[PDB]
């Protein structure tokens, strides 16, 4: 609740000081030079390539039964998956559709002969099976199995032949070596093994008589009866059945790339050293470097080349035939992560394999970031430059108002109170030490000089008494608590007088050049010269590690799992007998 | 080091402008119409549709051994799965516990019997395998397989029948039109086809000869010899073992769609055509369409409903019980990438299948840019309306401090070096055209009028000597280096007369009206008004494809891989014999 | 465009204000305790511990043909795997590097032998298969298989037995209670099962009869023909080939957890109550707890501490050698999601198992929102302190320009035109209120006093009649359309008189105290003090949910399916017969 006065004695030029003069802004070349175009970008391909072959087999049953007295008994049944030779396909099935009744085959080094029945060799015709529903057709010819039985106490011995054709769909995976059926049987021979076009040169485990080639070999369809279009035809005897698929070539059919997403509107910034791919369309940015890719490198990217040039040819003429035109070939780039960028630049009319990532969002981070970064940069450079010419406008407001108050100024600038003179151009300011304890202030009641009437004082006047004896200053009251050291402010005594003075923490009343009244600072109504600016911080985020399935959840999703499959039927011996007892 | 000068010819009522009045500033009208709430998110499910079962069949092994001098020979072992009939079960199993030792079947077209070691029929008391532990139980009668050898030189056929009742896990996937089993049978038949409620329109590639149907079926627990409670039970006799299964509408117990994640407290806002949900609580923000979504489109969504609705009503009775209060019934939005969002509105007291994205990354990329876009654009707005209440605070200071000194704002505001007058209410501004080179500027000494001594000029006396031969100007030094052409700034010669004046790059001293010293601009102590503000950029940051797992590594927690055993093991008969020698 | 006049009655003291002293700025302490470091981020192990082993079996086929008239027919074929039993093995393949040409096994519990070609016993050399390529190497010793036929009308049975060797890739998942090899066959012993250093408590479903351990065993190289290397070495007979492993004990080969990822700069920052992990390479955030995690409580992490301490070791000496120095023994801490984090703290010169998410993105994203956070935080706190200073600097310059124009910057401050006076060292204010309708201010033509020749007005006179017969007011035209209601606003009369006044929407202008002329406000050229700040807003983005590859093609990528080949292969016998007719 003190007060605290200061006491100024006289400036000198000592201490000159002067405003700087406006100081420059630096513009900001926040901007970079982009490149709009079209794009495509491609994926590594993760399928296995797909056709569809068949299998011709004829199933060889040999059941061993034994008559007894009021029944029978089966003691042996052995089933066997056998091939057809492709002398009975190409000469019978494809030629009247009907198949022998006879198995002529290879085993144990062997060659044996079975008939169904133990009869005379027949043509049966093949019939469809009775669930033939769409894709997975199959024509066999008996719907039964023959055993006998025969007198009681003897052994007779049956068999069956059932000639079957059967639509699969094969699979094979790079490098393309084999291929497996869905009927479970792996064949060790690439699926573009040939005889012309350098296909003598593919894989193959098996010898050269087993492979049969038909050019021009045409087809038969069991349904229509009718002969099918011309086509080269392979044909594979593998020990347990006969494989035959339409034969194409390598280079056409399988490809290393897969187009994974087309972008009508990219655009290509250089950033150190770098390339920057920003689609907007996927709030996606990939980040290449400035080397070209060199499609090469790659196994079996032939197909990458010419799509792209079709689809980006195509994007062109549909969207931006008429605002752009193009400015030369396609440029390939090697995004992170393992995209290929097919990048097509456009202008205003003014050996390995590669192994992508499984995910886009270290690129939608990027994108977003990227965005953030830039707009916001951009408001910081406005608000610098804004802040710039408001400074320098603030300057003249300054300096320009030095000769009213200089004092004021001064001690604003500097944070501290002090006393400013104008020594014509420049400013010479001296400190004003604060006024000590022990020392009292007196306020005198009248403003009045004494007898003179048309003659008053401007300032209230107090008298500084000392107490460590240098004796009694008789001064007045200046402004904002400073104690001037004499009573040099005079004034023509002007009718209705009424001032307020500052006293401290008090607003002393002066009508008529004599005290009137007292009002604390705290009961003055306010004004206030402030703006107000109530900004508010961002918060402190956690994010949670979130998922959408487990990978239990993604292990869930078949039928049958195939270890525990086997981790539960591989104990059947050792769960139902007894492997350890011994008989003598 | 130049200086350069000035030479304003007076001014003219041509250019007259004056003070903007002050502009208005927009009001940002950010903030949206939200709506508090509740929801459940529903992901589309992928697990298979999991019960328990039970398979009843008879291992039926038909050895044949070849007696020998000195040890025994099997010459054949024809091992066989063969079914439990019906009649058997619920006459012999469920009744005393016990199995019959014969086999009474059907293969290849005809009644077949068989019995264990030759011998009259018994019925064997079912036990537990050795390894019954927990879940995975078996009951067998025979630990021991029986064969005999006979007299050296003949062939004996031995044969054994163990009956085995396992309890299984069976599995079945949408459409839900076959189960496969622990044991690796696939059966034909939807886990729900019945007789009763519409059931006998489910899948079936069985005749009806073969499925059986017991109401009311009291099943027994093998351990406890109790009669299990009465529950519909369907028994279906596969030609290779039989299964049976607590039958269950499919009504009640599938549902496309799984609970995925409760939101207790979510705020739905409209964003141009759109809805969007703001889950705080898990940082994550879905974005719908405005249309509700009939779940009568999706397959089997009839849980849905009802497992919102008791999750929904406790959810709100446990949080918001008092707070807030419902709004009407629930509603159902699609949210993006495959989600199902359950949102039930809360107020304060004032046919396809739906397939789901496996990642709401892009949406915790959507919360976070939300969050980020709104708070810095709700300080931009007040960054934006602090600035105009503040150009239009000063715009007061600007218009006010013009009849001080005019010449300086408006050379300030202009950028320009001008000479400015108030006509009255107006400013009437004038081009200061610069003082170029051919002129020699001389310095007097002393700032006395010649003869006066109570009258002395108030700024220091120049001499324009002019070298064109346009003659000599003579006048003196104006302010901020202009160079008025008259002497008329005079001044009553004041006592104790300081004052520094600008010349070029030094600060001249006069003292008494005389030229006494010279200062360097560099050497005056400085004092400055600007306020700083050093505002730093965002640097340019670049992402890494990381990965916590590969897809081979995702590939690699399996015990077995069915394609490695394949490849590996479908080559033992090219491996290790001569398939392409004949013997003759 | 009509005028809107004010009229202004004399002030009273009845409402005095001040300027409030300059407001205090909150000093924004942002910043936190860090601590750099060097840390190692362990992820789960999910893949299957894998080793090499060996399968010893005997492929023992049995033929049974029928000699015909002109053919030879197969009736029956038994193929079958038999184990070599451990007494062959050990003496006489890794002896003499032969096998024995007789099977010894034990089928039905009899100990049953057989004989190739039913010969006597030899020892014939193993020799490798004809595709012994790298890795998948098997040793053999027959590449014919044995069939007689006899004279037609007579059954004849050969027999054939294959010594084989092949070198397997085992592979076992916890918790390590059996193992599964390429063959396709499941031993359900632990790889880790033995009889010294406690490994006797090991799984095991075998009786330790079958169980044979070699200490010091010297496998043989079936190549080089030299022996290996001592190794304790187990085999396992199981019913259908014997097994061989080199034993190795389970603290030093299998640990739960595998180095992810090393990181050699990281700072860990802590926020309220919770640890935070920032790694700038990465760009990954992890946020854990603030305790310690005790590597005890998980299952086989005896490597992570000392692979840890080793690789820490490493970085710090090649990297921070000479900058900084540690502090202590290594912290571990479980950071969210389920990754531990090996953590070195550094300082500068001056039971269960862990389940881990398959993401680091919530992570990334952690980062980001981090960066952006804190940048933009510390960006806002540096214009909040700048705002700051300016208001305070501003309020000097409101302070002291207040004498020079009270009632102009009064009206600014209060956005309503008041008139203020200066009453000493407070202002007081009075409100002004609105000139309304039904009065016609007229304007006189001279500014010059009646008679009077050296005294003439200021401003333009007025006559403001009253319509409501109130009389008719004569002053003059004050500023800013304010009409004072007197004439008192006098001037010595001035040579070269040009002024211009606003009236309304007009600037009249006098020239010699007469009226001249009048331009539109509109007409006047303009000079703005206004800065701009032109702040554009962040615009609203939507993410797409985008993909790579999908569930489907994720499940594509393998040479066959399990369930595949199961659907469509267990239906062959409904297919291609005709398991409902009965034969009587
Ligand atoms: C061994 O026995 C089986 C039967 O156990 C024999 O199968 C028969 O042969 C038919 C020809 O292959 C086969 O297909 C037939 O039916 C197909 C389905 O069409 C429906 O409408 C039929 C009435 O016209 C109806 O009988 C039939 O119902 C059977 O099939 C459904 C299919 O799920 C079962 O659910 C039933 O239980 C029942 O078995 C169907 O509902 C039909 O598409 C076939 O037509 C073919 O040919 C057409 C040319 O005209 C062509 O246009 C079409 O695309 C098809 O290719 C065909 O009519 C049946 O399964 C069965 N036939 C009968 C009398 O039901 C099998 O042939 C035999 N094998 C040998 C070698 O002996
Ligand atoms: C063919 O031969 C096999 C043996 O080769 C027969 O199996 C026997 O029959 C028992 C009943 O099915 C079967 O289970 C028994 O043991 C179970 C384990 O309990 C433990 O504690 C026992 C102490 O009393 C101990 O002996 C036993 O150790 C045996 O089993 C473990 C299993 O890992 C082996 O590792 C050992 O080598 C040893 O063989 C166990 O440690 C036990 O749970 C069973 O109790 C059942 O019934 C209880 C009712 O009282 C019930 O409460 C409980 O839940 C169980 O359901 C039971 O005691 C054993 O494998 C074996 N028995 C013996 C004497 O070892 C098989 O029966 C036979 N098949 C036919 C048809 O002939
Ligand atoms: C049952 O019959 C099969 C044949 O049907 C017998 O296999 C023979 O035995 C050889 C030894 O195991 C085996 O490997 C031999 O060839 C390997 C490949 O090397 C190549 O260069 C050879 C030039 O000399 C060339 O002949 C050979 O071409 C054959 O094999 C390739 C393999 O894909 C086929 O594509 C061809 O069609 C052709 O069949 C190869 O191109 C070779 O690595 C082997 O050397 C081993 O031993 C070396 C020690 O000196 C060692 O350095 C090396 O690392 C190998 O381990 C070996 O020469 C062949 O498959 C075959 N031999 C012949 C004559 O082709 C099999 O032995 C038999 N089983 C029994 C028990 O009777
Ligand atoms: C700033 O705004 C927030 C938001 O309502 C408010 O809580 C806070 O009190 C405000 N601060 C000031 C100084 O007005
Ligand atoms: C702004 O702050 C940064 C951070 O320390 C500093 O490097 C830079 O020099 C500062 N700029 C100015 C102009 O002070
Ligand atoms: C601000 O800048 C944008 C960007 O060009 C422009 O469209 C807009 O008109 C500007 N606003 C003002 C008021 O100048």
């Amino acid at each position: 609740t003190k007060p605290t006065f200061y006491v100024c004695p006289p400036p000198t030029g000592s201490t000159i000081v002067r405003l700087e003069p406006p100081r420059t802004c630096p513009d900001y070349h926040l901007g970079k030079n982009f490149t709009e175009g079209i794009a495509v970008v491609y994926k590594e391909n993760i399928a296995a390539y797909k056709f569809k072959a068949t299998v011709y087999y004829k199933d060889v049953i040999v059941s061993t039964a034994w008559a007894g007295s009021s029944y029978t008994q089966i003691t042996n049944r052995y089933a066997d998956r056998v091939p057809i030779p492709v002398s009975e396909i190409t000469d019978t099935i494809d030629k009247f559709g009907k198949c022998s009744s006879k198995a002529t085959y290879v085993r144990n080094n062997h060659k044996v002969e079975a008939f169904n029945e133990d009869k005379n060799p027949q043509d049966m015709p093949l019939i469809a099976s009775k669930y033939n529903s769409v894709g997975s057709k199959a024509w066999h010819t008996t719907n039964d199995t023959y055993m006998v039985a025969g007198t009681p106490g003897t052994y007779r011995t049956g068999t069956s032949v059932n000639c079957i054709i059967e639509e699969v769909e094969a699979r094979s995976i790079f490098p393309y070596d084999s291929f497996g059926l869905s009927t479970g049987d792996i064949i060790y021979m690439s699926p573009f093994f040939g005889l012309r076009d350098g296909a003598y040169r593919e894989h193959s485990n098996y010898a050269m008589d087993r492979f049969h080639q038909f050019e021009g070999y045409r087809q038969r369809d069991l349904d229509t009866r009718a002969l099918l279009e011309p086509a080269a035809r392979n044909f594979l005897v593998t020990p347990h059945l006969t494989v035959g698929w339409n034969w194409k070539p390598k280079r056409t059919e399988v490809c290393s790339l897969v187009k994974w997403r087309e972008v009508e509107d990219v655009v290509r910034d250089e950033y150190a050293h770098n390339f920057r791919f920003t689609m907007k369309t996927l709030s996606t940015t990939f980040i290449s470097e400035t080397n070209e890719f060199n499609l090469n490198q790659i196994h079996l990217s032939q197909c990458v080349k010419e799509e792209a040039r079709a689809i980006i040819n195509r994007i062109y003429t549909t969207r931006y035939n008429s605002s752009h035109v193009r400015t030369g070939d396609i440029q390939t780039y090697l995004a992170r992560g393992g995209f290929v960028v097919v990048f097509q630049p456009l202008l205003s009319n003014s050996n390995r394999t590669i192994t992508t990532t499984s995910s886009v969002e270290f690129a939608m981070l990027q994108f977003t970031y990227d965005h953030i970064q830039e707009h916001v940069n951009e408001m910081l450079a406005r608000i610098s430059s804004s802040w710039c010419q408001l400074q320098n406008r603030e300057r003249a407001l300054w300096s320009g108002l030095f000769p009213i108050n200089p004092s004021a100024l001064a001690s604003t600038i500097l944070d501290q109170r002090v006393k400013a003179r104008i020594l014509g151009d420049v400013i010479s300011v001296s400190n004003c030490p604060e006024l000590g304890s022990d020392t009292r202030i007196i306020l005198q009641n009248s403003m009045r000089v004494s007898g003179s009437t048309t003659r008053c004082y401007s300032r209230p006047l107090i008298s500084i008494v000392s107490l460590n004896g240098s004796g009694t200053v008789e001064g007045q009251l200046g402004t904002d608590n400073e104690l001037i050291m004499s009573r040099d402010l005079l004034e023509p005594c002007v009718a209705n007088h009424k001032r307020y003075f500052l006293f401290g923490h008090h607003y002393v009343y002066y009508e008529d050049y004599r005290y009137v009244r007292e009002i604390a600072v705290h009961d003055v109504g306010m004004i206030s010269t402030y703006v107000d600016l109530n900004l508010t911080l961002l918060k402190d985020r956690e994010f949670m590690p979130l998922q959408v399935y487990t990978r239990d959840e993604l292990r869930d999703t078949g039928l049958l799992d195939y270890s525990e499959i086997q981790r539960r039927n591989q104990m059947h011996s050792l769960r139902f007998y007894d492997i350890d007892k011994v008989v003598q």
